[PDB]
């Protein structure tokens, strides 16, 4: 049978996205497809299971769904292991977002706007946790080592952040068969929409590192199409306004990076600029418009509170479904339980490409292996690839990324990854200190010590404290 | 004949060092050895010539000395071209030190302690000028292009700073036969002296980039000798005191870098730490002892004033020598005009190794060419080499530099070199802005613009202004 395991299946909406895509993929929607849903939170796990079962039943799909609280049971003999888990200390918290919000506030207390985990070229909220992302890294490495023993054919499809750091560390330190997943590339379709271009007529390519990807090829009707972006900047950018806090692809920040680097940053890359765009909320609003993006002291707490209410509502929905088994979720909440339209994410196409040779182009975090020849072979990049039964085949990246992207953006971001991995494996607080010694917001060494101390002393960081002690 | 040209021969003491070494090297002290002394400053050039002639006459050396104000005449058919020139705008200044002192003060006015040219891993005073070192780079590239035409066999021996940036740019953009020169490696002999070790019994090696070199091998009697440094740190470091502002090799800063990186930084590398050691004068004194090193607002102006008085005194000596041709300089000022003892610098051994096959081990700035395999082949490194008539032969660097030196020190310093070269060749002020956007002392973008503006507007920066305009 085909065993697909979701680790952190209490991530309700994502679990439902995965299930619905599987149930709507002919080659996978079979009685021999077993979806294992695993999580450490009983209530969230049960809600995802109840909704996933009902959803499948309404889609007339014969896939079997299994819930389990045993990580080993989920890993054993799996063919694909999707890691979307976000660890937390259950004595203090109910989910992982809380530890990042609280550490961030301590960082701000000590003079680090948006927390010590916000750094140049890595502003994406919750991407790293206390620089080295100990609990997230630790879980990924634990899964990889169990996978090599109990499931040596499986793919570990890492979606929990930091995707770059984790995919790199697992590859390098375990050799387990990990691939990192992020669909930030989808930003390109808004570029095409704003320039009035049929995406099917655009010859495009993107490449870089996770949340550090660039539109390296953008061609239309046998010519460079970037001059069309030049026109849009001249004639449309003054009137641009974001539709919501996440809407940054065509923002002044993205175009300012385009003007300097020569290629347009794509997706979350636009959030990950230098400090020029992020010194404070006023600066963020100048460069991202009225919300100041999503990575600020107003919008991010607002969003994390929305997620909490959504978590509770879906759980309530699960209870409601038990009491009223006659209701059709596809009808009452079609947005959450759609039929006839795949989500568009890459996870289930990846599985269907590996297992059923349904060949597709995806953007995946895999070892460079010479694709960007100026970088080491073993560094994990986010690359355009074709996936089939024979594995993952990297496209040629042409044009190459510009010289400025290499020396000003990709290499600094790659070194930060190496810093963060060194901080994890050395168990050495001096390495965390050195990272903050390279941080523009540091004013003194005593400040670094004090901010780390207070973070380490937070009750829910007992394990972290002992690890670095 | 053998033609050795000194560009910037108004650098009196260095010129005299070169002349005296040539006059005391049997294979070079010949009638067929023509030393050309070239400089744009008539008074300084004439003083170096008069003293160089008298010095040789007192050394009973038959070398011919020629002074000229024509760069082309000095370059034409030369076999070796030593560039020690420090450009300046003669409408405002008398020497190059003045432009760096004044720009530095403007940087401090705008909140950049020790000027915008002081940066992490590059604190050495006067190493770069307004980041891209325009007048210094411009002169080196002008010499290289004249050399390829008028002297295609010559070695361009670059001693004027920035040695790293300039050697890299000349190699990459002209392919001229440049080699960069710095004797910072000499720090090792003080390490051996403080640990009571005969240098002849120490098996040692150093490697890195210019002013970024590390004692990668330190062995004594068939064992690692670093444990002897551990003992010294435990028992002698508390009593350490610098003999003068330049004395940093065994300082708390060097040992703190040793503890983190696993290898001891050598020479000027100790000046080139992170901002941990340099936030302010008090911090510098904690980490370098009572003077706070040489790269601070007290000691550096003091030193540049000493150099000025030395310049005038030597010039006066030249006049005195004319009026009193009976005096023996070797007798009256043996420290400046020694006999029977070579200086110990690398320039004349280099020449004698190339021209006369007198084979020697030196530390020179040359292309990596695989010596440090984790770095690009074309990046200029400061490497241990053997020089003979057949060229420059890199030793194998064993042990390799540590992982932390690579990701925390060498790679950041190499990227800064690439930033500085991009800032020069692009003629693009936005690249200078980006460098300051990566600077910890920057608080706002408006601050960057204002500090560059005021620097660009200084009268003696007219050429710089127009270049970036
Ligand atoms: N690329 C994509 O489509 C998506 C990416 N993600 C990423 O995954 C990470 C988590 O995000 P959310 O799902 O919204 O957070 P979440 O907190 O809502 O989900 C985490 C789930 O993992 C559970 N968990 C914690 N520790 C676990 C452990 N040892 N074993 C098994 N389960 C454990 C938690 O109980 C929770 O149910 C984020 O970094 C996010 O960016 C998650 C959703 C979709
Ligand atoms: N490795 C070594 O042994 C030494 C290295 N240097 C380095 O060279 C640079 C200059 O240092 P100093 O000699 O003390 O400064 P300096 O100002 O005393 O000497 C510079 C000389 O070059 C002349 N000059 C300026 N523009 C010129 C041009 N276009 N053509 C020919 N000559 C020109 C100047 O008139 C002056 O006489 C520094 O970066 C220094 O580190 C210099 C002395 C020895």
């Amino acid at each position: 049978h085909m065993k697909i395991s979701i680790i952190g299946a209490g991530s309700v909406r994502f679990a439902l996205q995965l299930v619905g895509d599987i149930a709507q993929t002919e080659e996978l929607s079979r009685e021999d497809t077993h979806i294992y849903m695993m999580d450490v939170h009983e209530r969230r796990l049960n809600a995802s299971y109840i909704l996933a079962r009902k959803y499948v039943e309404e889609l007339n799909s014969p896939v079997k769904i299994v819930k389990t609280s045993s990580l080993d049971e989920a890993i054993d003999g799996a063919d694909f292991i999707i890691n979307t888990a976000y660890p937390y200390d259950p004595r203090y918290h109910d989910s992982g977002s809380q530890r990042w919000d609280e550490v961030t506030k301590v960082g701000e207390k000590h003079g680090y706007y948006r927390g010590i985990d916000s750094q140049e070229l890595n502003m994406v909220s919750t991407y790293t946790y206390v620089l080295s992302s100990y609990p997230d890294m630790k879980l990924a490495l634990e899964i990889a080592e169990k996978m090599k023993k109990m499931a040596p054919k499986a793919y570990l499809m890492q979606t929990a952040n930091p995707v770059f750091e984790i995919t790199q560390a697992v590859r390098r330190w375990t050799g387990a068969n990990i691939v990192g997943f992020c669909h930030g590339v989808a930003g390109v379709y808004e570029v095409f929409e704003k320039l009035d271009l049929d995406p099917e007529e655009v010859d495009w390519q993107v490449a870089g590192v996770n949340h550090g990807i660039w539109l390296n090829r953008f061609r239309y009707r046998g010519e460079d199409a970037y001059p069309l972006l030049d026109e849009w900047i001249e004639k449309k950018l003054p009137e641009w306004e974001p539709k919501n806090p996440w809407d940054t692809q065509m923002s002044p920040a993205a175009m300012d990076m385009y003007k300097f680097y020569g290629m347009l940053p794509i997706g979350d890359t636009v959030r990950n600029g230098s400090w020029k765009y992020h010194y404070n909320l006023e600066t963020k609003k100048k460069w991202f418009g009225k919300f100041g993006g999503i990575d600020n002291e107003v919008e991010r707490p607002k969003f994390h509170e929305q997620l909490r209410r959504a978590r509770e509502r879906l759980i309530k929905l699960a209870e409601e479904v038990q009491q009223n088994p006659g209701m059709k979720l596809t009808e009452e909440h079609p947005e959450i339980f759609p039929k006839g339209k795949l989500s568009g994410e890459q996870h289930i196409p990846f599985i269907n490409a590996i297992a059923n040779n349904k060949r597709v182009r995806l953007f995946l975090n895999v070892e460079n292996q010479g694709t960007l020849k100026d970088f080491p072979d073993d560094v994990v990049m986010e690359l355009p690839v074709w996936v089939d039964c024979c594995g993952i085949h990297r496209e040629k990246v042409e044009p190459d990324l510009t010289h400025r992207i290499k020396i000003f953006y990709l290499w600094p971001r790659i070194l930060r990854m190496e810093w963060n991995l060194e901080a994890y494996i050395s168990r050495d607080r001096k390495v965390l200190e050195e990272i903050l010694i390279r941080d523009p917001r540091t004013k003194s060494y005593e400040q670094i010590v004090q901010v780390l101390d207070e973070i380490f002393n937070l009750p829910f960081n007992e394990e972290l404290r002992r690890y670095y002690k």
